[PDB]
């Protein structure tokens, strides 16, 4: 309970529900979002940190898949293993297929690093809608489920650009703050700008930004969904808890990553 993995899941827990409606049922909770997109409407774990039975498990989640099937949605789900550990297997075998298991990635704001700018490199602070559109133009292809559209408030989310000769060429945002959490997603770089260290760049500039103007002590991300492998140990961030991906039979499981 007094964990990382457990800090992690309840503070992503507590950034959805500002703007899904909740399905609480046991050890589950399912998050319906406004818009029909799919992977805006999610089942998380309830209670990180605190023992289930998972005899409830099968009532729980057939309560969770009439509510998105009401909406015609379909059901994914995300743990951190570490908060519910053996939740994720008890899904599966009431019909859930774990798709993948990425790693969480953390840093604190006394580890964090932020690497030397080559020349012509700078970077700045999204502060308009254009810079936005520009950000997620730059990390649009990448696989992103977790700073749109753009609002001034660094504690509520942002985002960063790197530029080359005064030009955006990558990108990445941090999310809003809970409990002092902050994730950082939407990491990108133009195609033509890769594998130059721009991304990790991009990643470390928007962490620093999180920790010093949006009030977080604590970020995470998970690799590699930018096709990027890029080696995140070199700004400070270090393998710190499991990440556990579900999809529920047919619908979109096969996009899920």
């Amino acid at each position: 309970a007094m964990g990382i993995a457990a800090r992690i899941a309840s503070a992503q827990l507590q950034g959805l529900v500002r703007s899904r409606r909740q399905v609480v049922a046991g050890p589950l909770v399912g998050l319906l979002h406004d818009e029909d997109v799919w992977f805006l409407s999610r089942a998380v774990a309830a209670e990180p940190g605190v023992p289930f039975d998972p005899a409830e498990v099968p009532w729980a989640l057939e309560t969770i898949r009439k509510a998105f099937a009401a909406e015609d949605r379909w059901l994914s789900a995300e743990l951190v293993e570490e908060a519910n550990p053996g939740l994720a297997y008890v899904l599966v075998e009431h019909g859930m297929t774990i798709v993948s298991r990425p790693p969480l990635l953390a840093v604190e704001p006394g580890d964090l690093l932020v690497p030397e700018f080559p020349a012509g490199v700078t970077a700045a602070v999204v502060a308009s809608a254009e810079e936005q559109e520009a950000a997620n133009a730059i990390a649009g292809d990448a696989y992103e489920t977790d700073a749109s559209p753009f609002q001034p408030e660094p504690a509520d989310g942002g985002a960063v650009l790197i530029r080359m000769d005064g030009v955006p060429v990558a990108t990445a945002a941090w999310t809003a703050i809970a409990d002092g959490v902050t994730e950082v997603a939407g990491v990108g770089t133009l195609h033509s700008h890769r594998r130059q260290g721009l991304g990790a760049l991009a990643t470390a500039y928007a962490t620093q930004q999180a920790f010093e103007v949006g009030g977080a002590t604590l970020a995470w991300l998970t690799p590699g969904d930018d096709g990027a492998d890029r080696i995140y140990r070199r700004l400070g961030y270090e393998p710190k808890a499991t990440a556990v991906h579900l999809g529920d039979p047919g619908g979109h499981l096969a996009d899920l990553r």
